[PDB]
């Protein structure tokens, strides 16, 4: 049921246990429940208090624990001596004492050994849904608290009332959303011609310009185990789930990934990579499957997506980890730029930041249709609570392994850009104008009527 | 649960019921018990007459049906004219009205039997196979017949080496310590690897989108229905489709081939026949179970695969034709990457249910020694359009079954071993076949200059 996917692989001893900075958010615990709150997580403060109160029960029991073995493990060693010294073998009551000792003290251990089991099981589980840190110049709030920090672009400027994404796309029959209901499901897209094109050449653009500037490609396996899920924290186990599983009575432990974020992560996981690499720069493509059961029709939200993401590990410094985001935000406003789109960043508020993230900047592009800016990117700091829980390690040249820095960041998320592309560069007749950077991979300027007699329904539904 | 999603669709008035070419059967059933034995697949001859027989109760029970229903409706326009003639009374009145109501019942107890009757033989006919063409070989696969072979066997001063100890060496592939994160036969591609990877499924969609074909994007996930219409069969106990949980989700299937979401494009739906042939090219991450049905990249769950799907005219011959095209391409891709490859004609039992014609090609991979499929073309005739309804319309208006052909243009896992093994050198560096040399930017593939991952886990001791 409410099982930490980690502690059991610390239990079977596949990994180690996730270690935590509890310490800390203890010192100052009237801080520590202000930034709970702030955060709005399923922890709020209210939750708080019983953690503190298991974490100090588990202490106690190990001291006894450990207070018990020392004496056992020494009286055995005293007898030995005795039999032979004394050289009338059991006569000598002390001889009898010592024994009976030891059996008390392994009674009391049998006794005490499920008990630590329990408790360790349970503070680890709170734990495990205890937020990060929140940045000092974190908006504080809801969504509307998010400050914006730069705006790039203008709004086209329309003759007519500007058509919708999926409106175009099925007139020019570049994108299919309809009588997919049997066949792949509600929120299913099949996306023809120029609108293949245009994804191939949003992802080939983008994995291009980030290859030349030092990323490092890779490709993930994208049906992953739980236990990688939970430590980039997301959340495998709670109701609302948009993971997608395969049958557990089929097979064991596989969820199928929505970003790729797990799994360079899982790359790293239980592994360590030397300073001198550092800083890593990484960039993947890959197909994403999100529920997202929790309602709008068409292309802004679906189950499945292709995307590019750029993840990177840094240096020991929280300040060396901030710059990449910064690096990674540049790059993220380039592309958009380039592709001539109106857009606006917003530093996150604590209510969106999310449990792995200290810093987050989400990128909004106008999409005239909608008349309303909406996230196409997200870059996060995720510092080092994703390093803790998978034991993503650095090493120094020293020979010391400590733990490191998470950076993710989105390059091209292949559905909301179509949408901007398509609306921001609708014209009346229909012709989309595809954007300069794009017309090599499309091999046009304007998206044009086709050819081709569209498909037509032969189905008894038909009214 | 253990029902064919196909039929479900007709009961749920979803979509019209599957045809099916059972009538060949039933004429000939002799000759079609030989010719399913030789297919050696789930039915077998001693099954066919069972299910001739199931036909015959079937028809005779629904022709029952209509009988006494031509009854019915007559005592009521008697017992009408009587009305307008004229009540309870009278004699006859009273008899017709009685006969009605016997009808009535007779016909309440027949209904159930007959829909019993018509999915058991739906069930059974769903899994009868298509045709095989003549030529096709009879036999296991050793009895395959080679059509071509083009190329040479790479000459080698030293020992070949795997695929596997070339990558981790390079660290442009990773399979080690997976298990707790992506599972065995899970693989990590990184740098050229990657590159290779990208640069091969580009090159092949470029050939492909120069040649005119369509480009197309299908959602992953699919309903189980449309891969029985490609013949697949999901409710297979060793099934090798990966089931999103069902109690969690429903029908919500992975696709092991984009063949699924093409073939869910067409269905239920209807092309012009101008539009013929119809050619589109697919990029799919394909993901199957293959549960032992044992390491390296040579059986792999998760793979990058590009398909070439057609949807071509009413002859038998323009389905050939695109197969033979479809060929042409696939070899072409192959000698372009300077591989030595084998064209095979598969024999019967390796055929497939919905085969009529399947052309697969092996390619020489040194490290392993032997020869390895790459790439399978097949035409499905009829099979899949008369499951899935895919239909074309002539010019006076008619709408006919259409034919299906299905290629794999690149398959990534299996080229990245040979053109690895293939064009290995003793220094350990790979050479990187001209035609990818601009995507990998690199002539050769040589070591890298980082730090492989170091383990930091308990394991170790
Ligand atoms: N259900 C969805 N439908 C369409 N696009 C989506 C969906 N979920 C996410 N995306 C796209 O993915 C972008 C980033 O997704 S995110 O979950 O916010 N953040 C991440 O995925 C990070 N792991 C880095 O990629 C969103 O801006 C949107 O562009
Ligand atoms: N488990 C697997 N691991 C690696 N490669 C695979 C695997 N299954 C299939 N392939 C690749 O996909 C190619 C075609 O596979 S096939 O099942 O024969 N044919 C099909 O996939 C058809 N659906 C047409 O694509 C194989 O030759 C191989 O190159």
């Amino acid at each position: 049921r409410n099982r930490n996917l980690l502690y059991e692989y610390a239990r079977e001893g596949y990994s180690a246990l996730p270690q935590l900075d509890i310490e800390r958010f203890c010192a100052c615990p009237e801080e520590a429940a202000h930034a709970l709150e702030l955060r709005k997580g399923e922890l709020r403060s209210a939750d708080l208090p019983a953690i503190i109160s298991t974490w100090q029960e588990l202490r106690q029991l190990q001291e006894q624990i450990r207070s018990l073995e020392e004496e056992k493990a020494a009286v055995t060693e005293a007898v030995r001596a005795l039999l032979a010294n004394q050289d009338e073998v059991q006569q000598d009551p002390k001889y009898q004492g010592l024994r009976a000792r030891g059996r008390e003290i392994r009674k009391e251990l049998v006794h005490l050994y499920p008990r630590e089991a329990q408790l360790e099981e349970q503070f680890y589980l709170q734990a495990l849904k205890l937020p990060n840190q929140t940045h000092p110049d974190v908006p504080v709030g809801d969504e509307s608290q998010a400050r914006v920090l730069h705006m790039v672009g203008d709004k086209p400027v329309f003759s007519f009332q500007p058509r919708g994404h999926l409106e175009i796309g099925e007139k020019l029959d570049i994108i299919r959303q309809k009588r997919l209901s049997h066949v792949s499901g509600h929120r299913s897209y099949y996306l023809r011609g120029a609108g293949a094109l245009l994804q191939h050449g949003l992802v080939n653009f983008t994995f291009n310009k980030l290859l030349r500037r030092g990323f490092t490609p890779m490709t993930v396996p994208d049906l992953l185990r739980g236990a990688v899920f939970e430590g980039c924290g997301m959340t495998p186990n709670a109701n609302p789930s948009q993971i997608y599983n395969i049958d557990p009575a089929r097979f064991k432990d596989l969820n199928l990934a929505g970003t790729a974020e797990v799994g360079l992560a899982g790359y790293f996981m239980d592994h360590t990579v030397a300073f001198r690499d550092l800083p890593v720069r990484m960039v993947c493509s890959s197909t994403c499957y999100r529920a997202e059961t929790n309602e709008p029709r068409g292309l802004y939200r679906v189950h499945h997506f292709t995307k590019v993401e750029m993840f990177g590990v840094t240096g020991p410094g929280l300040e060396q980890s901030s710059q990449l985001l910064e690096e990674f935000l540049s790059l993220q406003m380039e592309i958009l730029t380039e592709l001539g789109l109106h857009f606006r960043v917003l530093d996150m508020p604590t209510q969106e930041l999310g449990l792995p993230a200290y810093r987050k900047f989400d990128i909004e592009a106008w999409m005239p249709g909608r008349g309303r800016f909406g996230e196409v990117t997200s870059a996060s700091n995720c510092t080092d609570f994703q390093s803790r829980r998978l034991h993503i390690m650095f090493q120094t040249e020293a020979g010391e392994l400590q733990f490191a820095h998470t950076v993710n960041a989105t390059a091209c998320a292949v559905p909301r850009l179509l949408i901007a592309l398509l609306e921001s560069n609708q014209q009346k007749d229909g012709s989309v104008l595809v954007p300069p950077a794009l017309q090599s991979y499309l091999g046009t300027d304007r998206i044009t009527a086709p050819t081709h007699v569209p498909l037509q329904y032969i189905g008894p539904n038909q009214p």
